């Protein structure tokens, strides 16, 4: 009934077409004596009967609430089961997580992926499948390497993932900037830059975008817009590759007015139905032709050290990134596994729709929190804009550098200047957030792409990111104050 | 004081030299300054890490009825690992706690953890430079991965051991690297061969820039380089200014030399345990413990130790060769999962050093239990003529059967006189009489550089001479027997011998 993915190995690197898999790869078969691979006797492994305590869905006090009590699921894996009946949760033994094997990750937990999978996202084309990794920096590791040769060209946000990029740039890999504003990435000009995209010069192979919540200016790419840009990708035959750490950091609108807002609070809290309702839209959901390539985490989700994610394309697309990890990670830690999916198993899908939905409502007071700092002790005018960011962990302070009053005698009209100094000035009154330029992305093409697509919309414009992720509410209101109050004085501002 | 490790920077790939950390990284570090309110991470509240109270079985030293005892009764250790500890001595254990494992940091490995290991490497090696470290690993799979970016542009060159490691060779080959064979035999490294090698470099190519070697238990002629033999290649390697990477997955899988006579085995196997220094007076000299300079590389893994599946190992190096291994690591694996290192530190710090030798004699015995028993057993099934040749092997869970291919009847005929035809052929018989072993083949090392080496570094030792790896780590006695009956029968009835 759904089309079949399309084929893209013809963007594969040199690195993924010399990989050929060791020989050396039955252990379960009753009727051959297995003398060939190294597989140690389970008999060895020095741990049984690991338990631990997880919060229990709806998560009533907030996710955040101590673990015990009646707030607490607790069970216990072992190393073996008897027989299906001793292990009803369908956990991974021990026995199974602690030997080799199973590089695309323990079925259970791939199980587990799929379903929440199909509840997220609208899957249109029929041969997807997902692969465990290591968590998001491992996925776009491992996309490079399949992907990109030194030399070749990818797209990314005119600023974007400070590691992601150093990461690209450490392998010779071309980020070509693309234009991107309160709503991310802008498809019009994206349009142009291909349309104009100089002849003679490598053709991108992929964009990498971080649509929800993007780091390092805190915009979602708009709905309609990722239809745009999923059309982009059609015409000019290009990967979308979506790097969505905090897709679930997505936030109820903000709400200005504080009688307002209290009103919307008071409100029955979100269903469900109302919750999925109200997620963005993603470039998988949009993919009919398996040209998209999404890296979920669960750093964000459950915690950074989980160390575990998973990249979701075509069967075809995974083949070389299932050869690598076995070449290189071989599989992500057995403990992780076990104790990811065991906890999971035991929420439920639905139970896993309650943990996000407390996630999604702590964050959102977060941010209210943040952003009214900003309007109370931020200069407001023209010159400091704010936007309240939908999705995400971050802010952004945006600066227009043309309305200092010594930018053009001190600062010969640079704006980097000023924002380095600013960064040094913000430091000396006791708060820390980080520049702009730090996330700034620069490439060029030989021969070069035209003027038109290196353009800079308001290069007087400079900011400072933030989050409101790590910190108390008291912690992150005085930390504004104290910026807000820098920029005033720094400004010439009454 | 000691000397300090030399620099080696000019050895670093293109890659290496073009990565540069965030300014970003720096932040990081001022999240518990209370002066500076820091707003500048993204390190999400431990409030809401979904586990608390982490607990599990371990057996217990000395071990006393060997390794593979049930986890319960006297051989049962539990404990409980927190989120939080109120205070340190609320922590006597010194866990690494789970807020903190769990949490964005310590990206070359927990504290803790890291030192365990030192004052295990203080143990087992005699360190010789000052600024030695440790860097937590997913594994030796990775760490290899990460030493070929480290150190290897596409086109570049290292020496191998003739025969070696499949995954490490497919993995160079991929990354477009030259693995250049060199001879080894029943001592691993044949050092006279290797200076040769060097003295012969054709001027011109690409010069060497480490060796790999897998020292102890090798893989897969399943040998071990002599203490003195180390100490001869340490200094070809300071001649040619090469790196040594040592492998070493199966270091503590070394056993007691094998005793033919059942009697005499008996007899010796009836004196007590080793004590922890006898234990440690037994053991093969390193790479690690010669080097002067920081020129070795050693890489660790608790795969054969304790699980495959806890991915987890470490690299040994100079503080000078470990910083772009950190830099790699940052941007591709980051530190191992923070659970992981958890029951890993947990178990082994309660153990302590002295259990955790305990626990390394237990898995000696085990392994040398499965070498007596396999090498009996090719004693018993194999044919007994020059063609036919067994090295029990003194390290690793891998033995060969050596056969003379030319010896074969059908040989000149049913395979035109190639052995690599008769390999493909004994490996599928093999296979159908329900047996899985493994054809040498698989492990031959190639490499060519350009301009060519001369012949003299090329040459091969009788290459009418195959192989066959099995292991004894994997199944029963009584399987194992089994398995080596019907391949020493199949080679009976296929040499008509
Ligand atoms: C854009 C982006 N991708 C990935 C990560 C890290 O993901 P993970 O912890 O799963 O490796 C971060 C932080 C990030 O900002
Ligand atoms: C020489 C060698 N190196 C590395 C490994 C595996 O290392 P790890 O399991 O620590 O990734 C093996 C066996 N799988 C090996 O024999």
């Amino acid at each position: 009934t759904l089309p079949e993915s399309k084929d893209f190995s013809y963007l594969f690197s040199d690195e993924t077409n010399a990989r050929k898999p060791s020989p050396l790869k039955l252990f379960q078969d009753p009727n051959i004596i297995f003398l060939g691979g190294g597989l140690p006797l389970k008999d060895y492994f020095p741990w049984d009967n690991l338990s631990v305590d997880s919060p229990k869905p709806p998560f009533p006090q907030g996710i955040g609430a101590p673990i015990d009590e009646q707030n607490c699921i607790k069970y216990t894996v072992n190393k073996d089961y008897a027989d299906k009946s001793a292990n009803p949760s369908n956990d991974i033994p021990l026995s199974r997580a602690l030997q080799y094997g199973f590089s695309a990750g323990q079925p259970e937990l791939l199980n587990f992926i799929r379903d929440h999978t199909k509840i997220i996202h609208d899957l249109k084309y029929k041969d997807w499948d997902v692969l465990a990794t290591a968590g998001n920096t491992n996925a776009w590791e491992s996309t490079l390497r399949v992907f990109c040769n030194r030399g070749d060209v990818i797209l990314v946000e005119a600023h974007s993932f400070s590691s992601s990029l150093a990461s690209a740039e450490a392998q010779g890999v071309i980020t070509f900037p693309v234009p991107i504003d309160a709503d991310g990435i802008i498809p019009e000009k994206l349009a142009k830059v291909m349309e104009n995209w100089t002849p003679g010069a490598p053709k991108p192979k992929l964009l990498y975008t971080i649509p929800t919540g993007q780091n390092p200016t805190g915009t979602s790419i708009a709905d309609h817009r990722k239809e745009a840009i999923y059309k982009i990708a059609q015409k000019y035959d290009f990967l979308i590759v979506e790097d969505e750490p905090y897709y679930f950091l997505q936030m109820n609108p903000y709400i200005k007015d504080l009688k307002e807002r209290e009103k919307a609070q008071s409100s029955p809290k979100q269903d469900h139905d109302e919750f999925l309702k109200s997620l963005a839209n993603t470039f998988l959901s949009l993919d009919t032709e398996g040209r998209v390539i999404r890296m979920d985490s669960f750093s964000k989700v459950l915690a950074p050290g989980t160390r575990l994610g998973w990249i979701t394309g075509s069967s075809k697309i995974l083949k070389p990134y299932l050869s690598l990890h076995e070449m290189t990670i071989q599989a992500p830690a057995g403990f992780t596994q076990v104790l990811v999916n065991a906890t999971l198993s035991r929420w439920g899908q639905k139970g896993y729709l309650d943990w996000l939905l407390g996630l999604r409502h702590e964050y959102t007071l977060k941010r209210d929190c943040a952003i009214d700092a900003l309007y109370k002790y931020l200069p407001q005018s023209d010159a400091f804009v704010i936007n309240p960011p939908i999705a995400g962990m971050f802010f952004t302070v945006n600066i227009d550098a043309s309305v200092h009053p010594e930018f053009k005698t001190k600062y010969n009209s640079d704006p980097y200047q000023l924002e380095q100094s600013l960064y040094h000035k913000v430091v000396e009154r006791g708060v820390l957030v980080v520049p702009g330029s730090w996330f700034k992305s620069e490439g060029e093409t030989e021969p070069p792409q035209p003027a038109e697509s290196k353009e800079v919309s308001n290069p007087n414009i400079i900011f400072f990111r933030g989050t409101y992720a790590a910190v108390s509410p008291e912690k992150l209101t005085e930390g504004l104050k104290r910026l807000g109050d820098t920029l005033y004085e720094e400004f010439g501002i009454s």
